[PDB]
């Protein structure tokens, strides 16, 4: 990064060559990050200036350019100056965010500025530092020898001497962000640089503020303080450039100014001021007064204070004051200026700076400019919508998403590949770009406010998992989860109202983006804790029970089941050939119907299993089996197809997969059974197919209000048991080898030994302990073998027919250290995990219970309700179906019926943050702020009063005096 | 690492570092017994300021006073204007 | 010329707390001095003879380990390969020793 500013930007000295001083620059103090400096040519455009400092180097755009000019008093100047540049000065250009441009030598008020920036620096923990840019000529430089080298990118260690001050050559200043050293090729005299400077500042003041651009021209503005006969060249030149002025009270360079604009004695102010080069002075003074227009006095000021209102003062002076205000993001001067009752605010200034607080994050500016009372139908061209979606960060997600959707005002494509009150479209314009501020304002205006932030909350998270950058996503995350808390307490208090209407609020059809209800728009986003409610959960349960009532018990519905005719009576109360509709169409009826047809599915494959299985011919029964599992086959296939990538949203599941499995076991058993040979084959893969049939009613009964969350409980306590497998698997290979190895059987086949090494000790933990088989004290002993040693002759046909009768006193305290690890650290530390488990994961598992009751009550009340073996005629009609291939003012009176608890929410949540104590401490800490504001009057007046009455009575005592001089 | 890849390291890191310091140092200092502290000097401060408020007063009742006997002596020079 | 290292260990030698603190936030290369302050600190409060300073020595250990924590949280928050390049580097302070 330093050929191109090595060769673009040039030197002359006459022959014009390319640059050799330029990169870092740092001095002997440390604490301090690198200076920048450049070695420039005079006769140059600062429009590569401009790019150099602004993309380059790094460094914003301005929003307030002040150049300071001045100095006659060289080593010392006034301390009411001094407390002018160090407050009044530095205060505003680090407020507004500004660039101070001086001389970067220390001679004149270089030194006053650079100490202000270093007391302002050193007397806030401000985190910034106000970019006070500073020019040069090449000539002055002192050690400007180490500068020289062309190399690049590099700390080049200026020094100080501490060399007293000659008229030839100056030392840097070491207060300024950067310098620029501008080569003329004299090095003899001051003066040759006020031409890049003054072309500098009206190029500066040609472009304009933004992100996109788009705003008001950066307003330059001249302070002149003492200063000398040189300065009346500038100034002249400076105000023919269309470039205003200000000026200080100060001393008599600029009081000459002063004079001249406050009204021959003018030949008298002009050999008085300057002592020197009277009637040319007096052409060029007369030339300043055809323009008093950019000319203002700071004299009758408070001092180092109001500096701001000031600058506008100016700016007022030699002319769109509230796109400044917008531009400077400062509330209190648009306020104020909104407080000014002469104007007549016209609405086409307000819709200007709406977009200048819109297209910058200025959600301040947007409350406060939409509180005063202004259109939207009439601001939303689709000229500034285009506008709105061009403050993109060229490097974001939606950037690349809307050059996608170009590819193929398009967001109606960006929202496919995701998913006059037009407060919704900015609502969704605020989210993409993720702003909050904006994005929670526009909600707390916009109608249809439930559905908006499900719709919100969903839209976050789909584009937080499709983000880059982990700061990025994480952002939106915590926004996602703001929008989930405020549909959480907005239906809060429209269902503690009135429960009826906001169950008509939730069910309402296709709230935004096609037909999905409020609850699906909760199911896609992951809402956990919006079905955690007490609502909702009361309205799934109004939902499962049809149109009964959801108070009748249970046992209620099953006489009324079993007895058809025992509908119309007095057990089931409805509302909340008609009644059998109603009973017959309820989901706890369908749900019941499964149940039911399930069990005698269960008892018939038990009684084909067990009591009559011929092995020659299937008989009737099995072949009503077989019939039944061709429905149930027929049953999964319309769920995993009533195209590829629905048999991927088919294999995804696990209980999907499982009645899969026990079907494709099923056919195997059936396969196996019928070739002639493999009859026991069969037999026993029915017997395996009958478990994983059997184990399909765990899942069955997840809907269930009591047996609901334990059933899901269990499947997260795995791992302990996975654990406990592991321990108990390392002692029962080390117990069971080592009396095994101790005494040795004398029948060694390899089942036999497998047996008595892994499956005597299993069965020793659970209290089945065989002791007349490892024990000499209880066999009878023998000579039943022919090898040296002794013997004994176990008792059972697996044991062995002989045992060593070596040390088995070390056999009977392998069998009590097994016994003690096992029954007692191994299982009471298994029942300690469990314990903790449990109570860790409670809590989550009926935050995801709840969350998937919803799922599987819609899953009942999208199934033909009819039985599984009678479900043929479901399915028969269907496939001739394949052969053959609220009201507004419900609306209405729902939606302002929402929109009034809305801002009954948003009142008390106001009121409430408005009483916390860190509120009020805030409030005291500013009125004890002001109130030492007001009392540093009482320390200007007390000694102003002192003065005054002693004035008076010091003209009592020449009253006095007239009364001595009365005698 | 080679010294540019040090150096760019290293750079980073103390970019993180110093916003780091920023963020700790702004959390502390809108505590609530940091406002404690402030505002307690403040108005310690104040009446710092008023006892000069105290002081003045009976500096100007002589003061208003003393002006005004110069006026009975003014009225006292209408009368002796007779 | 970044004398800052020398004065942050004459700092840990002679037990200041604000003296250390302040002399890490100005110099660099700070992750692994903070490992390296609180490797050190605990090294001296083993050895150390007074029961006070002893405990003194280790509640300034404990506050090395809790900013090596915390700019490492931000580090790695930000990138993650960068971080990663970051422990890993050889040698940062007294020989071969990530």
């Amino acid at each position: 990064p330093k050929i191109f500013r090595k060769k673009v930007c040039t030197t002359f000295i006459t022959t014009e060559k390319p640059t050799d001083a330029y990169g870092d620059l740092d001095f002997t103090y440390s604490g301090r990050k690198h200076s920048n400096f450049l070695r420039l040519s005079d006769r140059t455009d600062p429009a590569t200036v401009y790019s150099l400092v602004t993309r380059s180097w790094g460094f914003r755009a301005p929003n307030l350019v002040v150049s300071v000019l001045g100095g006659s008093g060289g080593p010392v100047l006034q301390t009411w100056l001094q407390d002018l540049l160090r407050r009044g000065l530095v205060r505003a250009a680090q407020s507004t965010g500004a660039w101070i441009v001086t001389g970067g030598l220390h001679t004149g008020i270089g030194r006053h500025v650079g100490v202000a920036v270093r007391d302002h620096q050193t007397a806030s923990t401000g985190s910034s530092k106000v970019v006070a840019m500073g020019v040069a000529p090449w000539g002055v430089v002192r050690n400007r020898d180490m500068l020289i080298n062309p190399k690049g990118s590099f700390p080049a260690r200026y020094r100080w001497r501490g060399d007293p001050e000659d008229g030839v050559e100056f030392p840097l200043d070491y207060n300024y962000s950067a310098f620029f050293l501008v080569d003329d090729g004299t090095y003899g005299r001051l003066g040759g640089e006020n031409r890049f400077r003054l072309r500098f500042e009206s190029y500066v003041a040609q472009q304009k503020t933004g992100v996109g651009g788009t705003g008001i021209d950066i307003p330059v503005l001249l302070l002149l303080i003492d200063g000398d006969e040189k300065m009346l060249k500038r100034i002249e030149d400076a105000t023919q450039a269309q470039l205003p002025c200000l000026l200080v009270a100060g001393s008599g360079g600029a009081a000459d100014c002063l004079v001249e604009t406050l009204e021959e004695a003018r030949d008298r102010i002009r050999r008085y001021f300057p002592k020197g080069d009277p009637e040319v002075l007096q052409a060029q003074v007369e030339r300043i007064m055809t323009r008093k227009e950019l000319l203002t006095v700071y004299s009758s000021e408070d001092g180092s204070e109001e500096f701001e209102t000031i600058v506008l003062r100016a700016l007022v002076k030699a002319c769109d004051e509230l796109r400044l205000a917008v531009a400077w993001n400062r509330v209190d001067i648009a306020q104020s200026e909104l407080f000014r009752g002469d104007i007549q605010w016209r609405s086409f200034h307000l819709e200007a700076s709406l977009m200048d607080a819109l297209l910058n994050d200025r959600p301040e500016f947007v409350r406060l400019l939409i509180s005063h009372g202004l259109s939207l139908g009439h601001f939303l061209t689709p000229v500034r919508l285009a506008q709105l979606y061009s403050a993109v960060s060229p490097n974001s997600l939606i950037r690349n998403l809307l050059d996608q959707a170009s590819h193929a005002p398009n967001v109606g494509q960006v929202l496919r590949t995701l998913l006059q009150a037009p407060w919704s479209d900015l609502l969704i314009w605020a989210l993409l770009l993720n702003r909050a501020q904006m994005a929670i304002y526009f909600w707390e205006k916009g109608s249809n406010s439930v559905a908006s932030a499900l719709g919100a909350c969903l839209l976050l998270r789909v584009m937080a998992r499709l983000e880059s950058e982990a700061e990025e996503a994480a952002r939106r995350k915590d926004l996602a989860a703001t929008f989930e808390s405020m549909s959480v307490d907005l239906f809060g208090e429209c269902y503690h109202n009135s429960e009826e209407r906001a169950a008509r609020l939730l069910l309402r059809r296709c709230p935004l983006w096609g037909e999905a209800t409020c609850l699906q728009l909760a199911m896609q986003a992951d809402a956990r804790a919006f079905f955690a409610q007490d609502g909702v959960q009361s309205l799934l349960t109004q939902k499962w029970w049809g149109e009964m009532d959801s108070t009748t018990p249970i046992w209620a519905l099953l006489l009324a089941f079993f007895c058809p005719p025992l509908i119309y009576t007095n057990l089931i109360v409805f509302r909340k050939s008609k009644r059998w509709s109603d009973f017959w169409g309820a989901p706890v009826t369908a749900f019941l119907g499964n149940v039911v047809s399930y069990l005698l599915f269960l008892l018939l494959f038990a009684h084909v299993l067990l009591v009559d299985f011929q092995p020659t011919k299937p008989s009737v029964s099995e072949l009503l089996l077989y019939f039944w599992a061709f429905t149930l086959l027929c049953e999964e296939l319309r769920q995993g197809l009533g195209l590829r990538h629905r048999l991927h949203l088919y294999l995804s599941d696990t209980w999907n997969q499982c009645d899969l499995l026990a079907l494709t076991c099923f056919l195997l058993g059936v396969g196996c059974r019928l070739t002639p040979g493999l009859f026991d084959l069969g037999r026993t893969v029915l017997c395996l197919d009958f478990m994983i049939f059997t184990l399909r009613l765990l899942h069955i009964f997840t809907v269930n209000k009591q047996l609901g969350p334990k059933i899901v409980i269990v499947s997260k306590m795995m791992k302990d048991v996975f654990f406990f497998l592991f321990f108990l698997c390392v002692w029962l290979v080390a117990y069971g080898v080592a009396t095994e190895g101790i005494l040795r059987p004398q029948d060694r086949s390899l089942p036999s030994i497998l047996r008595r090494v892994f499956y005597r000790p299993y069965l020793q933990i659970f209290g089945q302990i065989p002791q007349e088989e490892m024990d000499v004290a209880l066999m009878i002993p023998g000579n039943c073998s022919m090898e040296r040693g002794s013997w004994a002759h176990p008792e059972g046909p697996v044991a062995g027919s002989c045992v060593s009768q070596y040390a088995n006193w070390l056999v009977v305290l392998l069998l009590i250290v097994f016994l003690l690890v096992a029954n007692i650290l191994l299982l009471n530390l298994l029942i300690a995990m469990f314990s903790y488990t449990f109570s860790k994961v409670h809590g989550n598992s009926d935050l995801y219970w709840k969350a998937q009751r919803y799922s599987l009550i819609r899953e009942f009340h999208s199934r033909p309700a009819l039985a599984p073996p009678l479900i043929i005629i479901s399915h028969v009609r269907l496939l001739i179906k394949w052969l053959r291939r609220l009201s507004k003012e419900a609306e209405r009176k729902l939606l302002t019926w929402e929109s009034v608890h809305k801002e009954n929410f948003l009142l008390a949540q106001a009121r409430d943050k408005r009483d916390s104590d860190s509120e009020r401490l805030k409030r005291t800490s500013q009125k004890v702020d002001t109130a030492l504001k007001q009392l540093g009057q009482i320390r200007e007046y007390d000694r102003r009063l002192r003065g005054l009455e002693r004035e008076v009575q010091h003209c009592s005592r020449v009253l006095t005096w007239m009364a001595e001089a009365l005698s």
